[PDB]
């Protein structure tokens, strides 16, 4: 859909997002809903003193001043404006659900471990230098914040010159920065040509010219005309990005132009994509089946095994009628051991407790995956068909997955048709997509299986 | 058991390893069997129980001088990817699925020919800053490690990441004067003296087999605290249907209670109810998949062709074994489960704890008998107590089972 | 319900909060499901290589090399971290009105909880941060030992006290201050606690009288199963000399059967706190069948007469009813409007306005724990109908666990709430004032017997 | 405007103030016309009246005072202003808290009616410079008590201490005195100014003393300015007009501004739809409804007033209604009225306005005697799109804040 470069990007990033070796740097532009800063409009609080913009090198000694009280009253301030002039994004939720468990930033701000406890993820949050001694238990994510916090103002550091007065503070995160820029693949957001500290940094951490290092990548956006401005001013701009992106360029930082940032988020959502529809929900159990029961059982067999042949991850919940099938087929390809992000089994509880908490099992073992694969669906009652399938489907619906439903194995077939019709709510597209869906509700196991594995792959834009 | 210094460290470094932010740096020490010291060093040396143990770790960061390919091996012989990195373009790459690192700095004996090696002193140095490591197969006489630490570590933050490093005591040789032997003590001490500038406490042990000791123990920390829940049930015992559901479920639940990790078979019976159990208190206040996993078996021939190879695999996961009921139906009536043996024999050959519940009777005879055989040491008490109420049964459990897990 | 000097405490204490001036001293029984810590247990951790001894370890501890400190400190925080949990403690006192917590856990439980009620936490455990004033902030929160996730700054032990009181000292002022001041109620410690007594001690004066009434909530040591009884009446003396101690410092120790007791406290407390806040349901184009002036007259004095008794009125200005309410309301008090005895949330006409009714109506029934409700009738297409959104507010009402008030002899739909309450009657008010409920379906009796009914509610 | 460091000192104490974590520590100057003073305090008490600070300060959410002087100045001031003063001079009364109060008044040296009994004020005044921002005013060098007090009250050891603030007057030449002995005084004054500054407290040095009061004004400037009261019911089609309310709502909210409204009809449910976009309720949105029928505009008036009372900005939109069968509404410039006697910033919009019109030309005409200034002068004769209006009306009341 979008344009080959940021295509390209796409399916890097989400290689090495996949990987779990990920880290995301992220600027003051990514703390506000604009998508930037404009770092001389935000510092209005000189005017609100009265000394205008000479008068700074008198502001620069009293904020360097041996009274500590000076930094912390004006640190204070500012802080204070930028904490009422940010708010938590999309991207920082869809961040919050990827599988990146390295965060730096320069920000104050605490929108980055916010996201990640929203997410019912553990931050390990370091802002001072003793905090990097400590390793916090169960955590998901470590989130360095090289400047600072915004719960501790007078520590907080605002402009270079802290990097030059102490040192023995600064060095220890300049040190983790530059290990894991050569370690990890970057992602660069929120900075802009106007940044006041991302070129000291970098300067500080990498190396320019330097061959063979590692690939990271900046995400900008494309500087556009003012209507009320003369050209030079447009093509000054224009000089000063270009002049950033090269510099960013000379520590092999590719940078992607964007038309707006507003495409950053959707770039996020993409990637997210790629990675939710990589782990798979089999849904269904069944007593009764028009094909012959062992040969089912070898369809539910090799739809597994070649599920997982394809680098795709299945979660199940043990129905009755396809559980077993479905282990089988997945450990004769596994054991030629069980890798745990290849099968997770989540058998249901059976009894009232059980039964009790089965909806919030269901929802638990459902926000795993990102497309859901819907087979038969009957259990013994009396023959009757099972309502916990079509349930599974709701709450699969409700969370924003692909829905797939094999109508061949006929409550799949029920789901089939209610989708089938009024189809524009559940694929908003058309494409060999809309053949290959309608192609699941009599062929062969593995014309069976090709379909639904195509379609699957298909939905992985 | 060992010295409150080695105790402390065993369990920072336990807690770095499970928290899988450990990182080892070889000396070539480690690949002698006697624990110390070009073409020939390679024509000298083979693999170790140091190099197998931390192999079996999950550890996923190795530093190392030594040309050796020790590392890699034990890595790969534990069926582990080893992303091996001797040059700097090699850097910018990451070897997909694998599960340590490992930076041969000075080269490795392939690729013998093999200033700009900058990129390696960051990482090394970002490494130093984030992940706790131990030093080991480094004495007094190593020509690079004090170089290399000088590059690496600043000597004016006393508040960084602490760091080990292990070494063996210098002892008299047989008909030496005392003065030659002073020599090299004082020698040592120097050495200590320069790796704690860096912050890196020295450990001085009275011989190298204690590294062996103290990883073990390490191990034994980790694999403890994963626990194989073995039992199947349509009769319980002495109690009521209810009443030994009651029992399984809290038993389950202050298993998760104390921060243990549960593996269950889900056998009829008891495995419904260890989910409950557990979900009581994880869905307080999601399933994390560190505390339950779940391996139910697959029903048919074509299952039952690979019971064996799941059972195993599922056991593999843990290092204690509880042992519950074990019973089931066979043609109208209650029968003993011969799955509940299967699990202990594979539990008692993949050298796990064994804690049979008093089938679980049976087993708890086969324990209290031959009892030398499965937990040499006293404890016995306890095991004894095993074979009372409920909060009682569970609590004996739990205190015996945290007992191994000191 | 409970014994006359644990209710005497719920009212005593539920005058300090309620003029939002109370404060909260939380030690690390509160962190605990079980409501208290065995220290020993604690030291356990340390003590698990080699347990006369204990002067190497505080040697080992207090030692120049500072990484010893930080890895003590990481050890026992870490049990810690493994050993606590949120209670509904923690949920009922931050839903109350109290503004300052103190307390010497490491954990952010507290904070945890106020900012799930969605308050803002002023959280200080630094000296620097004492010079903070976090922006619209609704309580602060002073952990004088250091934070969970801040370990190697963690006060452990007294001795700190001793060796840096620069970083000590405007804690202890600040707690000076704000014990002069606040009503403390000290909860989560017990005989056995290892720094509440020297706290105390730096603190408090003894023997000093006029001094502010604090109280303390502990829970009675009790034998255990099979030991000598010897060891009991010494757990019996402990707990004796720690509250003569607390009483020393005009402390006042109240002496619970169980630490279940605790929540049944907080429990009525919030009870008390939130039954005084009235959320007045009813709009009406006809009122039964009285007349207009009598209704309207009835609706104001209600409204008056509520007030008069001190109760806050929340409403959404119901067409028939709002106008009467805000009438009743202004009699009392332009005797200048408080914001918090009148809140008014008229509903905005529109399709944009009716896009957002049912969270502005949640908005409105959260501030309140009682509904109260009249009438409900309004023109649909000309004739006279029900009006649902009384219906609503009801719904709304109950699910948000508010007591359900439904006038039934001046109402329609609120007639139909009446039949909706009296049937299924133990699924709105488990007791026994029935009478009082049976009353509800003169204009004076009437009131009376609503006031005396939400009265009796707490 | 005023120099920098003044500048500073009213941005930090606003924030205090505003947050409702303000201090005054007042000294003998302060109840003092002249601002300074030169069996004695029967004759000091029969030489003290009431100033315009004490009235700003009662105005002021300021909840803790504390005091040396024997006059009942404060309490006084703040019983004007009605309030309820909890007033402290005994032990035991720390131990009370009065019900429902607006302010704690510490008079650590007694009152005038009511002529060891140190260490709970010393404990709560330490306290209380530990936690909340102190304004320390009407303290001179010769002052004989306030040195003694902080030596008791404050560390000199510890340097991370939260900021105080103390205002004093200038040392200036007296008509024909030695050079010497000005130099003197003007050496004591820096001493004093050294001692203060050993406890953190920073002195802040004025031309006058009614630069106090200026300062003071400034600063209840600062809070009255950031609560706006919208008057309005009801050119351009009525639901472009009814965005129009919506989105000045919205981005009145979303610049950190509260909102009182009377919801007339035709404005309110516009002013609601527009606060809730941006939003659960706080300080932001105060709603007054009008009561209906004869009981209700009985107390109009005083509701009115009230309304108003909680604003320090009127802005005035449309005001039409139907009577008898389009007609001004009198109830709009009822509350211009009100808004003026009320000493309110009146920005009424005539661009779409009726009486708001009437009122935009009553202002454009004596423009002086609304506000005494010029450029502005622009901005208010702006009074286009939709968003230019709502920038015009942002920026004219944010150059009044």
């Amino acid at each position: 859909h979008m344009n080959p470069i940021v295509e390209l990007f796409i399916k890097d990033f989400t290689k090495e997002v996949m990987e779990e070796n990920a880290a995301i740097f992220a600027g003051a532009g990514l703390s506000m809903s604009v998508g930037y800063v404009s770092w001389a409009k935000l510092l209005p609080i000189a005017q609100e003193i009265g000394l205008d913009v000479n008068d700074l090198v008198s502001l620069a000694q009293y904020y360097c001043n041996e009274n500590q009280g000076n930094r912390g009253r004006i640190n204070q301030i500012i802080l204070d404006e930028f904490s009422r002039k940010v708010d938590l994004t999309e991207n920082h939720k869809i961040l919050a659900r990827l599988p990146i468990h390295t965060y730096w930033t320069t920000n104050y701000d605490r929108l980055i471990e916010k996201a990640l406890e929203e997410e019912n993820k553990i931050a390990d949050v370091k802002y001072t230098v003793k905090q990097l001694a400590t390793t916090k238990v169960k955590r998901d994510a470590v989130v360095y914040k090289m400047h600072g916090d915004v719960e501790h103002p007078s520590e907080a550091v605002l402009i270079k010159d802290d990097y030059e007065k102490y040192s023995i503070k600064m060095d220890p995160y300049i040190k983790a920065l530059s290990g894991d820029l050569v370690s990890k693949t970057f992602l660069f957001v929120g900075f802009s040509f106007t940044d006041p500290n991302l070129d000291y940094i970098l300067s500080r951490v990498r190396s320019a010219y330097e061959r063979d290092q590692r690939r990271h990548y900046c995400l900008i956006k494309k500087e556009e005309r003012r209507p009320d401005e003369l050209e030079a001013d447009f093509e000054y701009r224009v000089r000063k990005q270009e002049l950033f992106i090269s510099d960013l360029s000379r520590f092999n930082i590719k940078t992607i132009v964007l038309n707006n940032y507003n495409e950053i988020t959707e770039i996020l959502q993409r990637i997210e994509n790629n990675i939710k529809t990589k782990t798979v929900f089999l849904s269904g159990s069944a007593v009764e089946y028009h094909w012959e029961t062992e040969h089912a059982e070898q369809f539910i067999h090799q739809l597994s095994k070649e599920l997982i042949r394809k680098d795709f991850n299945i979660v199940s919940g043990f129905g009755l009628g396809v559980g077993s099938f479905v282990i089988n087929g997945v450990l004769e390809e596994l054991y030629m051991t069980i890798d745990d992000d290849r099968l997770i089994l989540r058998p249901f509880p059976q009894g009232k407790k059980g039964e009790e908490q089965w909806d919030k099992y269901r929802r638990d073992m459902i926000t795993r995956t990102g497309v859901s694969i819907f087979l038969y669906g009957n259990k013994i009652d009396k023959v009757v068909k099972a309502k916990g399938v079509q349930s599974e489907f709701n709450i699969s619906f409700e969370q924003n997955n692909y829905v797939v439903p094999v109508g061949a194995t006929g409550i799949a077939k029920d789901l089939w048709n209610k989708v089938n019709e009024e189809f524009e709510t559940y694929y908003p597209g058309a494409d060999r997509m809309k053949k290959l869906f309608g192609e699941l509700n009599a062929l062969s196991i593995e014309e069976l299986i090709n379909t639904i594995i195509e379609f699957v792959e298909i939905l992985s834009n």
